[PDB]
């Protein structure tokens, strides 16, 4: 059910924020000690629920994913003036988040009421360059239960992203994680399919000259998110690939070009199942385990390939002990389904 989509997606970017955070900006993660750690969820037989309810605390992925809900379902629309002073709010009132050192400075801004345009903070970032972080991408996925064309879909993760993130290398990775979300809603289940429609977009969003622009600024490749795309096609293809050929391709960083095609990556790779994994567990399990054992910002390359997991494997394979370990769960289940009843009702 279009239901189970909408839970499933808001509870695997929870799960993977809950879960990744313990392995935050560790260079390298062994695949043993992740597995553990999830083990370590799970309560005798026969007991429901989690062993460590909500011991798994949430960060700043998850604050501000549900700051944007909050503002879409307040608004029952993207209002930039609403959603720019709830993210301020949200920061005021539990900054201890996890918050990039950053963009603190564009939530103290739009804590001004007398702040006339809430998209010039984020433009001021960086000596005027704007933040190519993955911060506008790490809570996107609600815009994709919000508006259901693509137009709208890009325009409004677009938007969204750029209270905070005024690049392009910003805000086109915050649009490409909510277009992985999107097609997953949709079911995509051909990997070859899924690459080929993202591609198509990532290739039009940056042939834009401001795009090439922003891109030049930091290297020689002009279109960070396609060329990534175009490597992930291939890396799909290997029997075995290694995690350091991954992470050397695509990257496992704080850059939204150094995150978000790895989380579509991990997320299209744990469609098949994986030697290394136990097999009882099922494919979200299977995604975010591996997610996180590329190390590196695994809090939010792990809740972005939670929330394309959890939209298109759905709530049946969200599993209760994971779940309920995880800080704010029935919360964030309230919000999913409140996004369903106010914008997509069956
Ligand atoms: N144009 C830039 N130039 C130089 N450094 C930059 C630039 N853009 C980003 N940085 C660096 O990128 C950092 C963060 O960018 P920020 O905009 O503050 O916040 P976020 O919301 O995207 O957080 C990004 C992740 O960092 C945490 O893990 C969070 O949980 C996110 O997962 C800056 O402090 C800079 O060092
Ligand atoms: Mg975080
Ligand atoms: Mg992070």
């Amino acid at each position: 059910s279009s239901l189970s989509r909408f839970r499933g997606c808001l509870a695997g970017a929870l799960l993977g924020d809950c879960v990744g955070s313990f392995y935050e900006a560790h260079d390298t993660v062994d695949l043993t000690s992740v597995l553990r750690h999830v083990q370590s969820l799970e309560p005798d037989p026969g007991t429901p629920g989690s062993e460590r309810t909500e011991a798994l605390y949430y960060t700043d992925d998850t604050a501000m994913a549900r700051a944007l809900v909050q503002s879409l379902l307040a608004k029952e629309a993207f209002d930039e003036v609403d959603m720019a002073h709830r993210f301020a709010q949200e920061y005021k009132k539990d900054p201890d988040r996890g918050y990039g050192a950053g963009v603190v400075t564009v939530f103290k801004k739009l804590l001004n009421p007398k702040c006339r345009d809430v998209f010039e903070p984020a433009r001021a970032q960086f000596n005027g360059k704007g933040s190519y972080g993955n911060g506008g991408a790490m809570r996107v996925a609600g815009i994709s239960l919000a508006y259901s064309s693509v137009q709208d879909v890009q325009k409004f993760a677009r938007l969204s992203a750029q209270l905070t993130h005024a690049s392009s290398l910003g805000y086109n990775g915050a649009i490409l994680q909510a277009l992985a979300v999107h097609l997953a809603l949709q079911g995509e289940s051909s990997s070859e399919h899924f690459l080929k429609q993202l591609l198509g977009h990532m290739e039009d969003l940056e042939g834009d000259a401001q795009s090439v622009l922003d891109a030049r600024e930091l290297g020689m490749e002009e279109r960070p998110y396609s060329s990534r795309l175009k490597k992930i096609g291939e890396l799909l293809d290997q029997a075995s690939v290694t995690r350091e050929e991954v992470v050397s391709e695509l990257g496992n960083g704080i850059a939204a070009f150094e995150s978000v095609p790895t989380a579509i990556y991990c997320f299209l790779r744990c469609m098949e199942p994986d030697p290394e994994i136990p097999s009882a567990f099922n494919s979200l399990q299977r995604t975010l385990i591996y997610s996180i054992s590329l190390g590196g910002d695994t809090d939010t390359i792990a809740t972005m390939a939670g929330a394309i997991a959890g939209a298109y494997y759905g709530m049946d394979q969200v599993p209760e002990s994971w779940q309920q370990s995880c800080e704010g769960y029935e919360e964030t289940d309230i919000l999913a389904q409140s996004l369903h009843r106010v914008f997509q009702k069956s």
